[PDB]
């Protein structure tokens, strides 16, 4: 029983994990077989940070220019390329300790773990989530680019994000390992906002289904709804519409605590009415929406 | 910016979790040079789990009754014995993937990581604290026994607890390395209770301080108080005395953010007295009591393993 915040063990991707820099700038790279990738912002100058054209500040670099480094090691960079946001960096030495992985782009609402990274090193794991806004919430300080994101569900490490950027509201930005970005923004100090940030419903059903599978059941009531009238009142409450998707995903929950998803949904629609009452679910005073149906699944099963 | 509940880096424990299968029951054990460090319930039968006599247990086993394998690989145990409620196996091999290591015995209201395993496989990481009733509040399923909590300093991680059972109210017991329970607990099958919980101060103080870090002020305010005068309202609150060395510890965060911990302690005060009005602290709804002081420091200034 009990019910956390888990992330996955991070040793596969410490394995990973080395300091890359070039000219004044350092951030971290992740090493897998001959290949270091890292946020192509490593190559600009103080000057173009507004508007760099990245095409020509990499065709001006030497492959002596990239120092990177692997805990007491200087690797040696043969070649590099840019693919989207994400620079390549060819080295001359496989990584040893690489594990089986793959690159994975993922939706909003999907969760995975950060291993938070500063010059190559690690400092700590915690889970985030995609939010409906493309930004994720997490913990970040100077130095912390190139740390990424990560499941690994069965044995193969599937990472999904790389981290690029703060924006104002203390929120972070980045993109797949195909250098591609999360959301509308990019790699540039133009003024750039995060949009109004949503609640993750089937997030919420999910995390409301392992408090029952966990003993709890006060939030429970004896109305149901249908799915439309539960999305026009959700609208109100600024969460996220619940798709016939998201009923579909959240059928074993439903059959594994005898709560239909729809009788689950006039819960939610009581608790967004009334708040807790000095109650909590879970350990947590507010719905949290930052565990996947799968989550409360590998969890709790 | 941001603060995150955040575990340690797993990877150096991670190298050290086997399995070990005695009889019908399998758990995880600890592999650290020639020793594999378990729970001594592992002898214990399902026709005889309620009042168990270790030592007369314990003889009847012999070596090849135990069953250790490291990933796909079998260890051979070459001897065995007993040290309060763990079970030390010796085996033929050193773990070449031994870290710098020592055991310790933490105190309530430090936290640590747990790495929650199955059948010696790593599933997850997460951060617990030892509640003032020396219970955690943790994530386990049949089978996780044996799984450990940490810390890390610098280079060397300190393995402060195995994980052994589960109280009625879902929350977890175990013991330090040496195999001694924290918390008045036994491990057999009869009936034990966690005590009343209590809030661990320091530690919300020192959450206040990460928020005003990040920008969180809104329950900051003029008035200062007494370490006297505070602790009649947090023994009041079923909060932990707080004393002062817990101020002098908050010490750092208090000259960085010119909130002396008495003026914390009055708006810690006005947030039990009155609560939070309808507001927030730091994504939160609830006075958090799991990041310590050093958590807060480590995690704000970006330290490294
Ligand atoms: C890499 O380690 C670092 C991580 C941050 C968490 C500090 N990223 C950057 O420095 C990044 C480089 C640019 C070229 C992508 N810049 C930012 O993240 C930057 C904030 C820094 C300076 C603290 N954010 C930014 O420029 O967002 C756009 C913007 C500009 C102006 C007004 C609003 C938004
Ligand atoms: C080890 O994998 C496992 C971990 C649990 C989280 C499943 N531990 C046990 O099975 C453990 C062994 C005993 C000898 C300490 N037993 C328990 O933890 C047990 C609950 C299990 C069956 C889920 N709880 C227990 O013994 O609590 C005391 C108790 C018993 C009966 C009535 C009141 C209190
Ligand atoms: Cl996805
Ligand atoms: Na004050």
């Amino acid at each position: 029983s009990g019910f956390r915040k888990m992330a996955f063990p991070s040793g596969k991707v410490e394995g990973c994990m080395v300091q890359v820099t070039c000219g004044t700038t350092t951030l971290n790279g992740l090493w897998l077989d001959d290949v270091v990738y890292c946020p192509r912002h490593v190559i600009c100058t103080s000057e173009d940070m507004l508007n760099p054209n990245y095409e020509d500040l990499l065709i001006r670099k030497s492959n002596h220019n990239f120092l990177v480094q692997a805990g007491n090691v200087q690797l040696r960079v043969i070649g590099h390329s840019m693919q989207n946001c994400v620079l390549k960096l060819k080295v001359d030495t496989a990584n040893p300790k690489t594990p089986k992985y793959k690159f994975v782009r993922i939706q909003p609402g999907q969760t995975f773990s950060v291993l938070a990274c500063y010059n190559g090193s690690p400092s700590g794991v915690y889970q985030c989530a995609m939010r409906p806004n493309f930004t994720i919430k997490g913990s970040f300080l100077n130095g912390s680019c190139g740390s990424v994101g990560f499941n690994i569900d069965y044995d193969c490490v599937s990472f999904c994000y790389m981290h690029h950027m703060e924006l104002p509201t203390g929120v972070h930005a980045g993109t797949d390992l195909e250098g591609n970005f999360y959301g509308p923004f990019v790699d540039r100090q133009t003024a750039q906002a995060a949009g109004t940030d949503t609640t993750i419903t089937v997030n919420v059903l999910a995390w409301l289904y392992a408090a029952v599978i966990n003993g709890d059941r006060w939030f429970l009531n004896r109305f149901t709804t249908t799915l439309n009238d539960f999305n026009l009142v959700a609208m109100k409450y600024n969460y996220e519409p619940l798709t016939q998707d998201h009923v579909d995903i959240l059928g074993p929950l439903s059959a594994q605590t005898g709560i239909a998803v729809l009788d689950m949904c006039a819960s939610l629609k009581e608790l967004l009415q009334n708040g807790m009452n000095g109650r909590t679910i879970l350990g947590s005073a507010l719905l949290e929406d930052e565990f996947t149906p799968f989550d409360v699944v590998r969890q709790c099963s």
